[PDB]
């Protein structure tokens, strides 16, 4: 608090030169290296700031790697719930947290079947990740729908096809989308299971529900 | 020892071919047959490569400047078309299946001409046990190495030849470095250009990169 963070302050200045102005430095597990968010993605960087290695981390000690990078980005991720439009399932046994786009193939059929993810007690909720780019037609749009009053009518309302009716709000879709790249989003949809985990692509609900069953038996 | 290390790594199916140390205290460099990973002394701790020294003006890639080491000891398996007046020397990625690989090679007069000498070390594709696998396996234990790789490139078939040398060492060495396709250029630190690059063109990067690395 009133100590003296050098080291820090060096690793700022080494990613200003690499055209990097925004960091958020917490530490890692790994000795003499602290972890650093960027809008383009997590770094790994030494404490003096002179080595630098693109994340993401893993803890191979269990029986199964797990991914701390991501694990870490919960916290980030489970700080925006109140932009997350969500539909809860009767009986929860599952959240998962899905980037999606409104232009986006799959996330069409993923939210189609929503009612079937919710049978089987998995709670969906999303955040906005337009492919297009950070400032586009789809961005704008989910903007839109991200700040109406009532948000899961305004999705599903974009999702069946009946367009957007615009709003405006505190809530910046850039945030969603530096968090999807740091967690390694590299399209839509993507699906974040509890401790951070990114599924490989689209899951429907039967197949979603048999694997998170088990990632929940196999992660502490 | 290392025995964490190789702990961990059997426990995901992973072979180790050497361990070494890294930039950073406690970690190692660990290189595998699928690349290089960065692994804590303790076993625990996993960072795929590379790894990038950004102290200097310009980032370097320092996981690939270490392996130039592997790359520069497998110099007497390589097939070398030298420069008359050397004033760069690059090592590359090649496959004799492979269309941009006849374009470069082709050009070979041209990049010579320019003081760039060419170093080749295989890079098969389709894998070990392939054709081109074979075939280049036999071209690299020819007795006269250039005559052979000409030969072969000009469509005059291949002799057969067994030696010591071992194709999936430059294809181990080729992914480890991040080649994910031929021609695959590699500069003396260790920088891989990614695909074909005329000689104009790559007399320049050479010329631009020899300037930021000194
Ligand atoms: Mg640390």
């Amino acid at each position: 608090a009133m100590d003296p963070e050098f080291m820090d302050a060096a690793i700022r200045q080494s990613l200003a030169k690499l055209g990097v102005q925004s960091t958020e430095i917490q530490a890692s597990p790994v000795a003499g290296m602290k972890t650093v968010l960027t809008h383009s993605g997590v770094l790994y960087v030494t404490d003096d700031g002179k080595h630098i290695i693109q994340g993401p981390m893993y803890d191979v000690s269990g029986a199964h790697p797990v991914n701390v990078t991501n694990k870490l980005l919960m916290s980030q991720l489970n700080a925006l719930e109140k932009e997350m439009i969500v539909y809860k399932a009767p009986d929860e046994k599952h959240v998962i947290t899905v980037f999606t786009d409104i232009t986006c193939g799959y996330c069409h059929k993923l939210h189609e079947e929503m009612k079937d993810y919710n049978a089987l007690g998995i709670t969906v909720r999303y955040l906005a990740f337009p492919r297009q780019g950070l400032e586009s037609q789809a961005e704008q749009d989910m903007k839109s729908i991200w700040c109406a009053k009532d948000k899961n009518k305004a999705f599903d309302d974009a999702m069946a096809g009946k367009g957007v009716k615009p709003a405006s709000c505190d809530v910046n879709i850039a945030d969603h989308y530096a968090l999807g790249v740091q967690l390694g989003v590299s399209g839509t949809p993507a699906i974040v299971l509890s401790n951070g985990y990114v599924v490989p692509g689209y899951q429907g609900p039967k197949e979603m529900k048999a694997f998170l069953d088990e990632h929940q038996k196999q992660t502490s």
